[PDB]
C-alpha cells in the first residue's frame, strides 16, 4: 500500500503491462541493496512491493526496465531503464505512487505522495 | 524573433519535420483570428512567425497539426492536433519558445520565456 | 465510465483537486457544442461526465482549466487552459482516460484507451 | 559536439541555469566511471562534454543534480537527482542531445539524435 508503481505506454495509449521493476534502498555503506521487485499487471500497476513496517526511511531507487518493454514490441528503444531516486518516509510514513509514461526515446515520471 | 515553435518526436528521437503550425490571436468577439503559420524545418523549428511590432499582448493559440505528422509516418495517433493557448505579457521576458514533444497518444508542451 | 479525466500537480506531487473541466463535441455545423462538465475530486479524478448511450462517435474537446488552478495557489501560470481534442468511438465504444500533469509553465497529457 | 545536455525549468518557464551534470561510462566490471561533467549555462545547456574521438559506443549515464537546483530556489523537491542511462550506437545518428524538463515532483527526458 505504501509504494505503488504505475507505467503507461504513450505509443499504444494503454497501460504498460509486464514491465519489470526493481526497487533498491541505499545501505549504510552507500551500496544499493535489493529491496523489492515485481512486474506491472494488465492495468500497468504494481502493488504489493512492501509493507509499512518494511518501508522505513531511506533513499530508494525504483528501476523500471523500459528497454525490455520496447524491444518486445519491435522498438529498439533509447534508454536502458528509467531510474527514480528519492528519499522516503523521512517525516513519517507516506504513501507513494511512482508513475512513468513511456515512449521509445523519451519518458516522464511523476510522484504522488499522500499522508495516510 | 519574439515567438518560436519547436516540435520533437518521442518515437524516433528526432526533430518533428514538416509539421504544420498555425498561430491565432483571440479577437475582441472571442473568435480566433489567423495570425502566423508555417511548417517546422529540418531542426523541428519554426522561426519567423512574427515581429516584435506585431506581437502585442493578448491571448494566442498555437495549433500543431500532429495528426497529419503521425499519418505521414504511417502511425495512427490519438489527438486531432495539439493546441497551446497562452497570454503574451509585456511584464515578463521578451522571447517565447513554445516547445512540444509528441508521441502517438501523448504530448508535452512547455514554454521557455527569456530576455 | 466511458470518459474519465485525471489531473496531477507536478509541483506538489499530489492530485490536482477542484480543477474545472469542460467537454465539448463538434456539431454538424463545425461549432463546439457543450457536452458535459465537472470538477476533479480530492483524488484528482472526474467521473460521471457521460454515459455509453450519450457518448456517441464524434470529435471531442476536453478543456482543463489549468489557469484557475495555478492562480489559486499563488502561481500566475503560462497557459490559459489545456485542450485535448480527439475523435472518439469511431470503431465502436471505448473507455477513455484523459490524464494531465500540470506545472506552471508546462503540461503533459496522455490518453489511455481500453476496449470493454 | 557529439553530446549536449539541455535542462529546462517547468515552474519558471526558463532554462535551468547552473545545474551540475555528471556523465559516467559503464566499465567492464559494471561500475560507473566518471567521464565528463559541468554546469549548465545561462541557456540551460552544457556543451563541450566530450569529443567524437572519446565518445565511443557503450552505456552512458547522465546524472543531473536536480535536488540542488530546487534547493537553491528555495523549493523542496522529490527526487535526489535525475539519471538518464542509454547506449551510444554508431549505427544511429551522430549527435546526441539529452534534454530534461524539471518540476519539483516530476521530470521528463527525451533524446534528440541527429546527423
Ligand atoms: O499521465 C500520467 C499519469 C499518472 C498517473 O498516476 C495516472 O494514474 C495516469 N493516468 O491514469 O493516465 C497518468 C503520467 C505518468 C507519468 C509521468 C507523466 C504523466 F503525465
Ligand atoms: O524535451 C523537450 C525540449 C524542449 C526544448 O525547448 C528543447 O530545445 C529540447 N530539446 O532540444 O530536446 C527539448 C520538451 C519539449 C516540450 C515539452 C516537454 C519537453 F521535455
Amino acid at each position: 500500500c505504501p509504494l505503488m508503481v504505475k507505467v503507461l505506454d504513450a505509443v499504444r495509449g494503454s497501460p504498460a503491462i509486464n514491465v519489470a521493476v526493481h526497487v533498491f534502498r541505499k545501505a549504510a555503506d552507500d551500496t544499493w541493496e535489493p529491496f523489492a521487485s515485481g512486474k506491472t499487471s494488465e492495468s500497468g500497476e504494481l502493488h504489493g512491493l512492501t509493507t509499512e513496517e518494511e518501508f522505513v526511511e531511506g533513499i530508494y531507487k525504483v528501476e523500471i526496465d523500459t528497454k525490455s518493454y520496447w524491444k518486445a514490441l519491435g522498438i529498439s528503444p533509447f534508454h536502458e531503464h528509467a531510474e527514480v531516486v528519492f528519499t522516503a518516509n523521512d517525516s513519517g510514513p507516506r504513501r507513494y505512487t511512482i508513475a512513468a509514461l513511456l515512449s521509445p526515446y523519451s519518458y516522464s515520471t511523476t510522484a504522488v505522495v499522500t499522508n495516510p
